């Protein structure tokens, strides 16, 4: 039951954490795993691997951490490492770290993700707000009756709070798509005609999970190229990483202040 | 195999009810269920869990009834409750009863759905004929070499029966997606894009089904809210059931007219 | 593991054909297999059924052949038939030709297939070369970490040899669909806002692993009918067989010219 998995990864990290309520938690993957060294110090660190639900018997040996982390006056769990659906297994190791970080308490979920951008304005190390999504996966992490209404999903109550950390930051919509191929230069247009602003491989099912559990949701990409057709030149996976190192500083300190405001 | 499971089906049915053809069926989910009591008077009535292939060995707990009903001087198959994909199971679940329905003598399948208005003249409580779809599931029930056109999928000669009855009776463009989640506004300006009038969470693959077996198909939706982003409001699932409710006479009359005169 | 499949079927062929490397592979689906007669004589015919990994264990009885064939100075691998996903089989059966191609020495993949129209100019019987994709089916071929930029999908390199046996060939973008069902009216014309101006029901998982794989792709349709209600008439698979029969030996003349300027 992925209620009851929650329910029991929630008290494996209080009792391995000491720390009986998370209030915030913080998703990072590729693109933000840099960002960790600024966002702060972790009192506890555990290997998921270790924590019941997180990782498919299939392959153990590429998952990463979760942190225990004080940010302001707030207990932070920060997920270091996504499993991504584009690894074959179901969504319930997606959304299961949401799952579990609601039932540790977590009543904010901040979602990151590396990003294509397909909008005029947009720059490599760019942070954009997500203020909306598309999901383009034709999956639900939901399964059975358990609605949920995706207005205000990314909320603005927490958009405004990071535009206090940086008046200037620009806000988009997001299209999830399944990966791990980047998009052709007509997918690119399509998705233009769409409405997406950016385009990435993660965070729609998180999202979704986020709200159906009664979590307030904030999404943060960063731009890491150009989307496919826009420059002429290729894409590559190395460039995701690159402006993730580039950018490590400037985003910890980033989510560190907007978390303290939180 | 689907087609032996559908005639096995369709002997138990005849056997039960003792009809040996049922030329009419018509398949009832949520926002419709309460117009049973307005369609007609059931001679018999089968918990679906009882006949082959209907219900997953999963959960047997929620599934609904099959009636035999007496509509003009046709005998209906009335499907109360569908099995939905969002359930998490394979689409032969989904499609079974159409298969079933055709195996006991069904030549026309009529399929309702709730679902959310996305054009601009339509209202709540209002039912709406389907002239098309949009299958956005990435997925089919078909499975091989199993070829069927989708030109007038849903039948010109029934609607303008339908019309018949009601001269008024809009009509539109179903789009049928996964859920169970509703969709972010960002979606439904995308489904206004792609040209959508109604958003729901069934129907498609029924109909597919249907026309690959032969039958004729009339769709018919009920507005149950406007979608998400056009009032502002948040949606939720108890506005299909109130809508269900409040609509019963007036819909269970209305299928009863249409039927009649086929 | 895929590698290790598409390692040892390269052995088995190679052991078979006797031949230690094929540069090229050309695969033939429905609408493409009469082209075979034209476009050379086969030194060695394997049944697919008998090469590791190329046949799911479910059904064996309708799969194709495996060709040796040369065409000019090359050794041309040509898979004659494909199991579509339309099958409803683990994509690896998809593309393990390619990836067993590639291990054989294919630097070069020719995919062909059929397709509806859905641009003014096309007619049926008319071979269009494929400019670029929009993959609709919500899959990759990709499983885990493997990134694979697709600019220039299409070698553009290749089209422009296509041209010189043909000048007056026709590009243009191809949509990939789950099928087995034909679309409805509604479907094509999103496609067409989309910027789709063929609609099939393969292909492109196979460009997206040969890509991966790092060979070069040419991609050429045949249009077997225009779309879903462009001229109000029913669709038919018939349709298909027959313009592949009426085109085969232009078609089979076509490949032959293009490849031997490989
Ligand atoms: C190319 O390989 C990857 C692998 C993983 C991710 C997501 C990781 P996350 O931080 O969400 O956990 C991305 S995201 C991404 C950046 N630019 C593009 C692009 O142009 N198209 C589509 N997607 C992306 C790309
Ligand atoms: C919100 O929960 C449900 C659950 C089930 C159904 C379908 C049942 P059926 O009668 O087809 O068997 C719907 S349909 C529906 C009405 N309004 C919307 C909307 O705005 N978006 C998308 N879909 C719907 C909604
Ligand atoms: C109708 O049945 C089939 C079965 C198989 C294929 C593809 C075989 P391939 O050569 O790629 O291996 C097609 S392709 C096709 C032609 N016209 C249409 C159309 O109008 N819509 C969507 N798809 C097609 C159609
Ligand atoms: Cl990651
Ligand atoms: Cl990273
Ligand atoms: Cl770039
Ligand atoms: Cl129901
Ligand atoms: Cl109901
Ligand atoms: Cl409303
Ligand atoms: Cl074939
Ligand atoms: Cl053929
Ligand atoms: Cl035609
Ligand atoms: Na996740
Ligand atoms: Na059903
Ligand atoms: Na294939």
């Amino acid at each position: 039951d992925p209620d009851e998995l929650a329910r029991r990864a929630a008290q494996v990290i209080a009792d391995r954490t000491g720390i009986g309520e998370h209030d915030v938690a913080v998703v990072l993957g590729s693109g933000w795993l840099p960002a960790v060294a600024a966002l702060g110090s972790p009192t506890t660190v555990l290997p998921q691997a270790e924590l019941p639900g997180f990782v498919p018997p299939t392959a153990a040996g590429h998952a990463g951490e979760l942190l225990s982390v004080p940010i302001g006056a707030h207990r932070v769990l920060v997920l270091a490492g996504r499993i991504h659906a584009y690894e074959g297994h179901d969504l319930r190791y997606v959304v299961h770290p949401v799952r579990a970080a609601r039932a540790a308490g977590a009543q904010i979920m901040v979602l990151t993700n590396a990003a294509g951008g397909l909008r005029a304005d947009l720059q490599v190390g760019q942070p954009v707000l997500i203020s909306d999504h598309l999901n383009l996966t034709a999956r639900s992490p939901l399964v059975g009756g358990e609605f949920v209404d995706l207005t205000d999903a990314y909320s603005p109550r927490l958009r405004e709070l990071a535009r206090q950390s940086d008046p200037q930051l620009a806000e988009g919509v997001y299209a999830g798509l399944p990966g791990p191929h980047y998009e052709t230069p007509a997918e690119i247009r399509m998705l233009q005609t769409l409405g997406a602003d950016l385009v990435g491989m993660s965070t729609v099912h998180e999202t979704i999970a986020a709200r159906a559990a009664g979590a307030e949701v904030l999404g943060v990409s960063l731009v890491t190229n150009l989307a496919a057709g826009i420059t002429g030149e290729p894409l590559s996976h190395a460039e995701v990483l690159a402006a993730g190192a580039a950018s490590a500083t400037r985003m910890g300190a980033l989510l560190a202040d907007v978390i303290a405001r939180f």
